């Protein structure tokens, strides 16, 4: 069973998705307790040109918001910005609010996206946060407000809320404190993403998955120390490898030390030639050590 | 923008998942009404040797089954085989049984898998049915009994239950009528998969997505008519293309009419020459035209 991207189940999250419209703008929000959070650009008069958010808020009329789960309509009793998110106090507590926390995702970490269309959950898939604070997902007009979440040992953390797409196609969102990942502005502007730095952690994990799957052609039987690799990485847009401790059970299971995979990376970064790994034509950094271990052995 | 294999939400299915054990075997079952369905091989006293299902059925002792949700067990009142599925009547109705239907998936069609580990929902991902009736999923020991479903216009359909993995890594399961997709036997035998036939309409969809996503290297100053492509298709493990009717909007926004993409397929089959398309080193037939259209400019 090769390496494919998965999402954790979505059932705890689905009951919290609501439809939010204001003016001609429609998107999704997240309903926990007596509050609904959604991108603040929903109250903007024209999201196509620069927005003066202070003015849009001063002119705001609460009864112009339409917030709904299905046939359930939520009166908005107040609205305030919390960074790039709008927080709407509403007249009903969501009876299906799951127990949860909030946290921010770091470069190289994976999480789940529940893509929603006008208030209706549509799909779910796994993503991985890139160094510049963007993700390579799949969002179309109307998916703003979609929610990113991760479950860790029974704890549900909400971690992302979708805002916009960069000119280069990458996707940008915020955490629930309202800080935009990557620092990008919620405006129609020419901001650039910048150069992305590959996660060595995840690429080493990708190669272990390939070994476990029966592909070993990139195996060198020559090992590169963690220090030599790290100096090489600072100069080739890859992150410094923490320690080799995260791969202990993977190295034991395949018989390949991390240092041999490090040597494989330096060589494979030159180019796969006419060969592939897990059907990819180049190194993949989308899978974390923990994703691979669960997917390959399932002990989580 | 962007193309990813996605799955439809699992909230309706998760409450139906249960742990079913018997002997040294532990796998998953689907709990609907007062019945639990699971792969009948959970009854095998020895899974390393050919299984005689009549004998395992004759000597069954209902008390040896253990069926539970969370740490809560259910009583097994009876057990019968329905094709390769084991059906167990239990002493209790699932109060969370969603409204549902059952249907069979055809070659080239996509559906969702809710991968489960010994009674517990662990992950959700989309798959697509191969010509020989198998899927390329990610199932590891303990995920047998995982469930395949599809949502269409608000109607939930259960379509697959996972049984086993063939020597070549391909995955085999049955429908809810108890028929194994592809007619494979539910035995620990070394049966082969058979020649895999690539779905053409899905490959064109994929190439269209690559165009929309910005890759053009594979597009050339050429066109291969519907009729001639369908001819090459027949002797090169590829299906026939009914019409170009499905691609109107894709062909319209990319500016590449279908017959040009058909030409690309014929020429990529021999290798990408080291290049990639949406990151893959070979052609992908895992996405249907509808799946791609909905993700490209939105429905």
């Amino acid at each position: 069973s090769g390496l494919r991207k998965m999402a954790q189940p979505s059932g705890l999250v689905e009951p919290c998705i609501v439809r939010v419209s204001y003016g001609n703008n429609v998107l999704n929000g997240l309903w926990l307790g007596d509050e609904v959070i959604c991108p603040r650009h929903v109250i903007a008069s024209d999201t196509t040109r620069v927005i003066n958010y202070e003015n849009e808020m001063s002119s705001v009329r609460l009864h112009n918001f339409s917030v709904s789960k299905n046939n359930v309509f939520l009166g908005v009793v107040s609205a305030r910005y919390k960074g790039v998110n709008l927080v709407l106090k509403v007249n009903q507590v969501n009876p299906n609010t799951p127990e949860h926390k909030f946290k921010s995702i770091k470069a190289g970490e994976s999480f789940n996206i529940l893509a929603c269309y006008e208030g209706c959950p549509g799909s779910v898939y796994g993503v991985n946060m890139r160094s510049q604070g963007t993700i390579k997902g799949s969002f179309i007009a109307g998916t703003c407000g979609s929610v990113g979440y991760v479950l860790e040992n029974g704890i549900l953390y909400f971690v992302y809320m979708h805002h916009l797409e960069l000119g280069n196609g990458s996707h940008v969102g915020s955490n629930f404190e309202g800080e935009m990942y990557g620092g990008y502005e919620d405006q129609p502007s020419m901001q650039l993403e910048g150069t992305n730095v590959m996660s060595s952690d995840n690429v080493v994990a990708f190669l272990y998955a390939a070994l476990i799957n029966g592909e070993r052609w990139f195996v060198t039987n020559t090992s590169m120390s963690l220090e030599s690799y790290n100096t090489w990485a600072k100069t080739n847009s890859f992150t410094e490898l923490s320690s080799t401790d995260a791969f202990s059970m993977l190295a034991a299971k395949t018989g390949q030390s991390v240092e041999k995979l490090l040597d494989s990376i330096v060589r494979l970064n030159k180019g796969f030639g006419g060969r592939t790994i897990l059907s990819y034509g180049s190194l993949c950094d989308e899978f974390t050590p923990t994703e691979v271990i669960r997917q390959m052995y399932g002990v989580n």
